């Protein structure tokens, strides 16, 4: 697919101010983790731009929040790399791994003793900030989610549909990348409308678009849902791919079609004016996140 | 009836787990006088409990039972004639999910009480990172309900519909208790298994579709019937054929399980954890259908 495509939406990304002084920050961090960053060429890390994510996917924090952003970005792009390995397809220390990390999370960790847990540690600490003991609760099941699914990953080392998607929802780490939100915003959703359905829907819908058209982007380089629908299909490749991206483009249009009827949605709860703000500024913080994200990844 | 290939077993203690359920209730009377004799007795909770957890102790039954109580009794409140207001449902709620972290003040109303005596008996002997999970899913049940309630006014959409049954039939809550009931706490990376996360969602999702088809505008039969413009008749197979379709899955995937943790070179008491927590799904499947059929 053309790097030229994009995803159709009514809406435009936004780019942070900030992104520059942001930047240096997150430069600041590599250096301070100097062992995590280690594992991969200063090319191939200034090749995945993750500062320029950082500033689309999160258009409105701080600088110092935003600096954040780019050091939890960096953090996931270099530790799923750390597994592009042998010890990658050694589940049981993989396990081993994950659950020292997750012990972070939950804050039973007795001592630090790698650059990854290190790293986590400071990232998980600074996220936290500000937060209630509440909203870190779910915070904390979410990390969790994301570490415990990369065992069965290097388990994976041709998957079924529903299986293959299950895992991507853990392993893309989309439900913490929403959480920021809140982090990075300084707010906390209420709960009725955190779990009403319209916005449970928006928030699964725009977890799971950037897992779609980045198999679709991937799928030459290159466990890809191309690769799983071609087969499945017994269809060409360039059809295999219509279908992954097209389905992506309904879930964007359903996306859109949820956030019209927010106001209606927020009406019938008799929400007060503080409520429905925090319930915009959430919803609007998934929209630009996802907007941002698609452009993005078509420049890479 | 909905189609196994295992069937339900039975808690021996259930006798002695009603005497104490009764026990409870006579505590939290105010609670439980918000309905008639017949009609609570009418729902047999103790049975149900004693057919989905067949494997507690008597003083584990109990507090399946009183559970199950709770949940029927602290939803009677909202089945008014015409429905509450969804703000003051959301009060409501959101003090309950405030006594789940921790946060509450003072334990005031009936369901308070309740619910704070049965918080806290969940959460003994289980750690801290297992609380905050169960505790998530506590405040997802109760932060549900004004959703709910805005329904009332007005057949919604089949998705969104489905997004809210999910959380208001606390099915999350109810495999949590299969840890806190059975005393174990699952491998991290059992849980969150692809395999093992699919078998708890098609567990959680048979019992709606199997109870919407037998409770004859928001119920997934309706909704289906509107979309295709079709009859009753088919709509209810429709909804029947893709609760049997989930539970096949279901059993294809408990089949593959052994593969499934191989491939991460799981140690015996791994095994025995994943085993049990497979096998607890399952039976609460096999036993809420035949409570469901009578």
């Amino acid at each position: 697919m053309s790097d030229d495509t994009s995803l159709e939406l009514p809406f435009t990304h936004r780019r942070n101010p900030h992104q520059t002084e942001a930047a240096d920050r997150h430069l600041e961090w590599l250096q301070r983790h100097r062992e995590l960053a280690a594992v991969v060429s200063g090319s191939t890390y200034t090749g995945w731009d993750i500062t320029e994510l950082a500033s689309l996917v999160y258009p409105e924090s701080s600088a110092e929040d935003l600096a954040l952003a780019a050091d939890l970005m960096g953090f996931y792009f270099l530790f799923d790399d750390q597994f592009d390995s042998p010890l990658g397809r050694r589940p049981e220390q993989v396990a081993l791994i994950c659950e020292r990390l997750s012990a972070i999370a939950h804050g039973t960790l007795t001592a630090v003793t790698s650059p990854s847990e290190r790293a986590f540690a400071d990232l998980w600490r600074r996220i936290t900030l500000g937060m209630t003991d509440r909203w870190r609760a779910r915070a904390a099941c979410n990390w969790e989610y994301y570490f415990a699914c990369h065992p069965a990953e290097a388990a994976g080392r041709p998957p079924d549909r529903e299986g293959y998607l299950t895992l991507r929802r853990g392993t893309a780490a989309m439900e913490s990348i929403f959480d920021m939100i809140e982090r990075l915003g300084h707010f906390e959703v209420p709960q009725h409308v955190m779990h009403h359905p319209l916005f449970r829907q928006l928030r699964q819908l725009a977890a799971d678009i950037p897992s779609f058209t980045n198999d679709v982007r991937s799928f030459a380089q290159e466990a890809n849902l191309v690769m799983i629908v071609r087969r499945d299909r017994c269809c060409s490749t360039a059809e295999a791919c219509a279908v992954v991206w097209d389905e992506a483009q309904r879930m964007a249009d359903r996306f859109c079609d949820l956030r019209d009827q927010l106001p209606d949605a927020c009406r019938s709860m008799s929400l007060d004016p503080a409520q429905r703000l925090a319930a915009e500024r959430y919803a609007d913080g998934m929209a630009l996140w996802l907007a941002g994200y698609l452009h993005w990844e078509s420049h890479t």
